């Protein structure tokens, strides 16, 4: 009965959705059986899109600060549930596991065999190439969408509008279809409007990935319909 | 804005739906005008009161422990939805531990004898509470719970 620790507020939405997957992922009979975790939510830490194209703040020192917090009570396995934030992966401080979501997620995506997929990030997981780097070596077709309308749809989903976020991202997807056999998901916006059964296209979930990992960590039992995640 | 503590795990469903309703109350264009808080989530804190007193058991030392953890990182203000409020005059706190009942009482008379579940949502008037304390601005839709 291990207790994890969660970083989020990237955005609060969107964490909102991560801990409610993290929750439903979990095979539990008994409510003693479901993850005993501390959840640090910082939505003000500084926007990721801005520290990274515009030189604004980077997250680093607040993201630092979660990971003191949660280490003081010894909580030796951390997640955080936002993929552009990993960027700064090598700048983090920390003594415990801190889990890497963009490694596991391409572990995922390496196991499950799906060639194509369909990249669904921010314009700053695209540019930094955070996924690309972990991909290159495992031949894997990415194919990447108009930034202009993923970037919309994210906000939309960021603002819970999520009528208007569906509305903006379901020609992008449509028109994807033929060139990809899985949608990618790397920005934890885009699991809040999009699931398997929504498209009836695959998903590989960056979410899912991280939520798996949390759940072995915290000794929990994994639901077998996501068997693809249990790295 | 001052981060804020938060206790759930009671059951791990409700405290995301917690969650959610403090979010979505939240005026708040861009991210960083959200709440900041610490949710600290034990589903190992038993939910019915039968099993306290068959094992001659108290839910007042995990929730001491959450406490203390809280307080440890500079919170001020922590909220606790949910069974374990029946021991909720034997909490220890040094910080301001909202009363989930109060301010239940309090948002009921203030524009109006009820039925157990015009609607009022226990929850919501916590959340509201929390983003008051949070130095967060509530949606004007959530009048009522302004107290």
């Amino acid at each position: 009965g291990k207790i994890v620790g969660i970083i989020g507020g990237m955005g609060p939405v969107a964490t909102v959705k991560f801990i409610e997957k993290l929750t439903s992922m979990t095979d539990a009979e008994i409510d003693q059986d479901h993850v005993r975790y501390v959840l640090y939510n910082d939505p003000e830490i500084p926007d990721r899109i801005e520290a990274y194209f515009e030189n604004m703040e980077s997250p680093v020192n607040a993201i630092n600060n979660g990971i003191k917090y949660l280490e003081s009570i010894g909580i030796d396995t951390i997640g955080m549930a936002c993929n552009t934030a990993h960027i700064w992966f090598k700048e983090f401080v920390y003594k415990s596991n801190f889990l890497n979501m963009i490694d596991l997620t391409a572990s995922v995506l390496k196991k499950s065999g799906f060639k194509n997929v369909l990249l669904l990030s921010t314009n700053a997981t695209v540019s930094s190439g955070i996924y690309t780097g972990k991909l290159r070596d495992y031949n894997i077709n990415t194919v990447i969408p108009d930034q202009d309308i993923v970037m919309k749809s994210i906000h939309y989903v960021k603002v819970n509008d999520t009528k208007m976020a569906r509305e903006t991202i379901e020609p992008v997807i449509n028109g994807h279809r033929n060139e990809v056999d899985a949608l990618l998901l790397a920005c934890t916006e885009m699991p809040v409007i999009i699931s398997e059964k929504t498209y009836n296209i695959p998903v590989i979930d960056s979410d899912e990935a991280l939520a798996a990992a949390l759940i072995k960590s915290a000794g929990k039992r994994l639901k077998k319909e996501y068997r693809l995640y249990d790295l």
